[PDB]
């Protein structure tokens, strides 16, 4: 039985210590992958894939990846981690690749080209593409999404983080979450080689463990990292798309074209 | 300054892999020792040559040994070198552009750029043109020259980008490209862009290049042996057109068909 996907909720926009132009990141929406190296911390999104992010968290929760290995990994591309194995108690789920545009939906337009998308910008702090109909995540770099079989709807325990863009898979995964800090620990990660059992690390050797993890809620308050994200469809917004676009330092004698990728542009975010 | 030289066409010798591949001169790479394994980085003295020799210079003066990746930001740069001043090795000329000639093979990549109206390859580097200039492309994995505001402040201290940098095309000098261990540069001690730049902060130091060498100073059966696909022949296409077009019923939304030139994987291989 194949869990059917819920319903989207948006975001919270409940203000933080900063101004009315950020937001709180709530802490269930909040993980911390402990490795060796250090925490990699990830927002999740229930309102691109709200049945991911509930069995992310179940999951989570369970200590179901706590001491589980992130088993295939190829420089550049992605880290994928997981169980590793199929599970009774963890069912495949219906893909959520895409979910429809909303009339109230506050998407930041990105106003210049972009390669793989007619549309592209910013949705609550995550870069997004879209036309009439419907909105996606796009696979920038630090992006956590669910790893398949070629049939839509195997997806559910073993996930990959971007190790850079990945814009091709855009509209054909389910994008369920960010990496909000640590994703230089994600780059440490033990790299196994794609063209060897397309990047699966390969015995006598194992890919670097996942220690321990859990969602910020699952700590008591005052030991919760408190989050918050600027919202992007604030004006204030803007100079962090002007700043890359609009160049003006005099160690550039050759003015740099006013031009941003979306994946590059970083949303401020803090720890409160 | 040091004044800039004529550029050197890249060798094409050919190796095991045939004809429509060539062998990299051993002068021309760069092993990099650090404590998570060696980065090898060709050298292009078709861009530029005096930034070459220079490098060549410094690492033959064993310059570089011991010395830090002291500055180095995720997802941007993993920048290296004396970390100082150095009379041995005054400022060079910049070397960010080149005359294009009608003898250069460039390969068009016949889809979209965002920063540039032509993109292609040259002889396995992903490069920018216009109707009179050729330049190299900040793509992930390339090695330039750090500098000082003042174009012709470059000469000692280098920089690996970690991800695309085209905003800084033409305005740099480019010249080499990681061709293995790539995942250790990804692997480096990483500073701060808030604190100092991402100058890593004492007490803690950036990962030392245990050691710097060119393949040329080692015994023959002792140099790795590294040939590049020739980008101007036909056999080039399908590593730019097997990411374009991918027919896989895995993708039940077809992706389009486009490829930034900065992801395309140009062969290159050990022997
Ligand atoms: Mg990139």
């Amino acid at each position: 039985k194949i869990i059917p996907k819920p319903t989207p909720t948006p975001l919270s926009l409940e203000s933080g210590m900063k101004g009315e132009n950020w937001r709180k990141i709530e802490p269930e929406n909040i993980v911390v992958i402990t490795t060796k190296y250090g925490d990699i911390l990830i927002e999740l999104n229930p309102e691109f894939a709200p049945g991911h992010v509930a069995r992310f968290q179940d999951m989570v929760k369970a200590r179901a990846y706590n001491g589980k290995e992130f088993y295939r990994v190829i420089d550049g591309f992605v880290a994928q981690g997981g169980i590793d194995a199929e599970d009774k108690k963890w069912p495949p789920l219906e893909i959520e690749h895409e979910q429809p545009l909303l009339e109230a939906d506050q998407i930041q337009l990105l106003d210049n080209d972009d390669l793989f998308a007619e549309k592209v910008g910013f949705l609550n702090g995550f870069p997004v593409g879209f036309d009439a109909e419907k909105k996606w995540l796009l696979h920038c770099p630090g992006m956590l999404a669910m790893a398949r079989d070629s049939d839509p709807n195997t997806g559910g325990t073993d996930f990959y983080i971007t190790l850079d863009a990945q814009r091709y898979l855009d509209r054909n995964m389910t994008v369920f979450g960010r990496v909000i800090s640590g994703m230089q620990y994600v780059q440490k990660l033990q790299r196994g080689d794609k063209n060897i059992e397309g990047g699966v690390i390969q015995s006598p050797n194992k890919g670097d463990e996942m220690i321990s993890v859990k969602l910020a809620s699952e700590l008591p308050e005052n030991q919760q990292p408190n989050y918050e994200v600027m919202r992007t469809e604030t004006a204030g917004f803007m100079n962090s798309i002007n700043s890359k676009r609009v160049r003006s330092d005099p160690f550039f004698f050759n003015t740099p074209p006013q031009v941003v990728d979306v994946c590059d542009v970083e949303v401020p975010t803090e720890l409160v």
